[PDB]
């Protein structure tokens, strides 16, 4: 079973690993008051938290650049919680995720549903490869993942998956956020028709 089976906007699925295997975890945020800032809880390590203010800094910038009039990144104190709440994490390969975050919160519009993803985040959006993407591929499978999302440098480590496991997954092996940001939110990027 999955702690989401729907997530709503600001609810992000993403994908970690112990020497004990993979497991799904999802990213929370939200506002806590109607200069902005950025509340992280869930005993994230030191490595983790500065993934969450790197991703924080590039998805202000992000959607500076798509949506100049929407402020809320810049203005609001947003919590962001990853559950569960006595488990230790840390590593960087949240980053994507924790952009993904924050622009599905800012934009009030939820992810496409049964979406999982791991990369680092760099400043400008490169998406770096990751640690445990067959424990996480695995770990996406069986929680129901039908769409995972994986940085382009990891596309070897996927493939050393046996057919079973990775049939029935599409895979989008990414270099930049942007990238991410297609599959994440396709209706921001979808054939339209006006009237
Ligand atoms: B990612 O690989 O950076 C990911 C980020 C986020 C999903 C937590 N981090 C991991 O998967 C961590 C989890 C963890 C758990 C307890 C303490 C520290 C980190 N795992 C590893 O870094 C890791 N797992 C297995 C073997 N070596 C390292």
């Amino acid at each position: 079973e999955r702690m989401y089976d729907v997530t709503p906007p600001g609810v992000v699925m993403g994908l970690a690993w112990t020497a004990m295997g993979g497991s799904t975890l999802f990213v929370e945020t939200s506002l806590r008051r109607p200069d902005g800032s950025l509340e992280v809880t869930g005993q994230l390590g030191e490595v983790m938290k500065e993934s969450a203010r790197i991703a924080y800094t590039f998805a202000r910038a992000f959607l500076m650049q798509h949506a100049p009039a929407n402020d809320y990144l810049v203005t609001s104190h947003i919590h962001l919680h990853v559950p569960e709440g006595a488990t230790p994490k840390d590593g960087p390969s949240a980053g994507c995720t924790i952009v993904t975050a924050l622009l599905s919160l800012a934009m009030g519009r939820p992810v496409r549903q049964n979406l999982a993803m791991t990369g680092e985040v760099s400043l400008t959006g490169k998406i770096l490869p990751v640690g445990g993407i067959k424990e996480k591929t695995i770990a996406a499978k069986r929680a129901g993942v039908t769409c995972i999302v994986l940085p382009a440098e990891n596309k070897k480590d996927f493939y050393d998956l046996a057919a079973f496991i990775t049939e029935g997954l599409e895979v989008h092996f990414v270099e930049h956020y942007r990238e991410i940001f297609d599959i994440a939110f396709p209706d921001e990027q979808a054939e339209a028709l006006a009237v």
